[PDB]
């Protein structure tokens, strides 16, 4: 961090990542608050975590109990004493009600304002520290089996890069994979985009975690394509997603080598022609749509329409800051990743009632080539401009990723969420 | 200094309203495809020099794409005209909401403008502005209830928001008698004014018609009073956190206005900051009371005993903060965050009992709190597309667009006034 003087910042901490073996919190955790999750929750992580009743290692404060704006004071009660003794790298996870689905008026009013804590309290946390906030369907069991693949994706480090994000779990069972440091067992990944950068490790985090993987990608760019089907111990596959046969194509590559299904597709592939719109021609509009757009809704409906993916699947779509926040010179990027986020909310519903859920993960500032092709200081601004003082790693946007494909995530459908270090630009 | 040069800014002076200029700096060209195009030319052909020098506004109508593949239409209509915008202008994409599309294909390409119209509004050049409105595709096609809308964001008076989101729904509107006077014989009370904000609401609204109840504690007595008389409406002491401040208020309609009020303002507003840490019970409770228990206090004790109803508008008065959060401020983000929790969760209930109640966020507004350190101050200042912070005025103009008559397919709004501020969510 070169400009910490220039601009007045303080030197970044090195962010603890997932390492298979290492307890998953570096201290205990605290589980405070009253309502419907603190007794289930204390109980389902017992065995993986250091419950009280020194260091804390995460605070879970539980507002579902909350149900008048009067009541707000608790978080008030419970973070004030602790917030002194949260560790290196802590998770604060607030958690809540689904606001549209409260009882009452009154209550709605308390869950919904929980966003500005949370998203407050982000910005206070020291020593790469993050906060969360989840909200739980009011029609989920008490012992909230829904809510498990959440918590523990916050209450470690593979969400290291995840701070300031709100997350929405629905009313459904969710059932644990028998390993939860393999949470991935024999599932089928098609990972679009993966000769390189976020799309391979993609790929690798997928694999650490038990996947067979398709690695798609162009002609272009076979070499570092087959070094990752490699490296990951699956299977390269040369094609343009934007071709009338991409659908044909992938489904065959699956009928030779997976009994014909898939688990998990993964929309990674993108361009990027950016311009000033005054500037802009018919090329470079319709070549980014045709990638970024029209392709992954076309594999999405594809796949799933000719029975390659059913009950059980996963799609993950690849958005961006840029799509909720606007972009200079992005339109055609922007309206793409936004419609990103528009695939995700339009085909929940429909998705859902075939056993399928889908979400988007929207990166912010990450090392890549492509970050690093910006002009060093712009670039340097840019890395520093979040709550984590620093550029998100390829790693970390994985890990949301792949929190997603969990089987355990199945009640979790129609998120966004930010892999962004709560980088300050937002809409 | 030298990151600033590196970087590279000309703020523009932002025009703003005035009685008898025109509502643009140029003509106002009405394009795309859809149910919205033709209607809106027509009604706003008085008004308005509609295209047969340069672009006063310009709006695309987009209700027409129903597949991602016609997005392109938003680079065929705008890249040959953009070139030609003026100092002020107005850009405005008008789409279904998304929704309620009729195809997962519509939903997709409806929720895609958004990307569009914030990064658009990252590139126009000289004041200008850029806006999405979405309008129920159960709206008659006949689109009187959009209007206010299109035309408060094609005015000066919008000259603070940028880069928004605007939800317009099927019901039908009634356009007031006079657009330059849309309040005209209206009671608006208007809570903390005797300063700042508060204020100038309390300003804007006398120019619009509106009789006001200009409120406050006693303390600031003094210059409440200056500003009631300033507006020609009468005031009233009371702190709102006080148990009788509906039954005070309810007294105060019958002695002057026949115990009816048609706007009510939740602007009164403090902040008590703290590290969360450092957080002692009356810093939380003070802003608590103050900034999200009073104004629903009112609001609901106002609207139950029939103060106010039918035709009926509540604004309420978010932040920033509330939607991104900021250091110090857990408790301010919290009330101003459980102030859109206020306008989404009573909208429905009001909706069916003839009143709209809607929010407004603002960004960074030059006041007497902006008592901020030259070093903070110069860049919250600078950081949105406007390279300025905001004038009272531009705040004060986005609600009285809400408390307009006109106003009544407008509810459960959150609309920023902060010249698209990049901080967010
Ligand atoms: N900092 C970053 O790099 C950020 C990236 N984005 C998004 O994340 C995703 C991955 O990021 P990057 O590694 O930078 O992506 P990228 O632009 O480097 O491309 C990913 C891969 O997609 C492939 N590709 C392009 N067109 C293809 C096609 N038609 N068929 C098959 N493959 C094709 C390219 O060969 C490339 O290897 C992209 O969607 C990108 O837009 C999002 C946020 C930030
Ligand atoms: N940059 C800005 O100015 C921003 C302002 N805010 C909001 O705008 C609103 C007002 O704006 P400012 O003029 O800057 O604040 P302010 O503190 O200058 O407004 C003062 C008014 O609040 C009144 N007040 C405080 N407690 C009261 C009570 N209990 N009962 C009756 N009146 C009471 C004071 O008497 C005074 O009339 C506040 O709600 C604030 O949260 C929103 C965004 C930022």
């Amino acid at each position: 961090s070169f400009l910490a003087r220039q601009l007045g910042v303080p030197q970044p901490e090195t962010l603890r990542r997932y390492r298979a073996g290492e307890p998953p919190l570096t201290g205990s955790l605290l589980i405070g608050g009253a309502g419907r999750v603190v007794e289930p929750l204390r109980a389902a992580l017992e065995k993986d975590y250091d419950l009280v009743g020194d260091s804390f290692g995460g605070l879970v404060f539980d507002a579902t109990g909350i149900t008048e704006p009067a009541g707000l004071k608790g978080l008030h009660e419970f973070f004030t004493p602790v917030l002194r003794n949260l560790g290196r790298c802590g998770r604060v996870v607030v958690v809540g009600g689904t606001p549209e689905a409260a009882a009452s008026t009154n209550e709605r009013i308390a869950q919904r304002a929980l966003e500005g804590f949370t998203r407050s309290l982000g910005k206070e946390l020291r020593r790469g520290a993050t906060t969360a906030l989840v909200y739980l369907s009011p029609d989920a069991k008490p012992a909230a089996t829904g809510l498990e693949s959440t918590m523990r994706f916050l209450l470690s480090a593979k969400s290291a890069y995840v701070d300031g994000q709100v997350f929405s779990v629905g009313a459904d069972d969710s059932t644990p994979p028998a390993d939860w440091e393999k949470p991935l067992d024999g599932k089928v990944a098609i990972v679009t985009g993966a000769a390189r950068g976020i799309g391979a490790t993609i790929a690798e985090v997928f694999a650490r975690d038990g996947a067979h993987v398709v690695a798609i990608d162009v002609e272009s760019a076979a070499e570092n394509l087959a070094e990752t089907a490699s490296k990951v111990g699956g299977t390269a596959l040369w094609l343009d997603v934007t071709a009338d046969d991409a659908v044909d194509k992938i489904s065959e590559h699956l009928r030779d080598h997976h009994g014909g299904k898939a688990d998990i597709l993964v929309n990674n592939a993108g361009i990027t022609r950016d311009k000033l719109l005054a500037n802009m021609d018919d090329a470079r509009w319709d070549a980014v749509l045709a990638v970024n757009l029209l392709a992954p809704l076309r594999l999405t409906e594809g796949l799933v329409g000719n029975g390659s993916i059913g009950e059980g699947g996963r799609v993950i779509g690849l958005s961006s800051i840029a799509g909720i926040a606007g972009n200079r010179g992005q339109t055609n990027y922007a309206t793409t990743k936004a419609g990103m986020i528009g695939i995700t909310q339009a085909l929940a519903p429909g998705l859902a009632a075939k056993g399928i859920t889908i979400n988007a993960v929207a990166p912010g500032f990450i090392e890549t080539q492509m970050t690093a092709a910006i002009p060093l200081a712009t670039r340097e601004v840019g890395r520093r401009l979040n709550s984590l003082l620093q550029g998100g790693q390829p790693v970390d946007v994985a890990e949301a990723i792949a929190y997603f494909a969990s089987p355990a995530s199945n009640a979790v459908t129609g998120n966004v969420i930010r892999v962004c270090g709560q980088a300050m630009i937002g809409a």
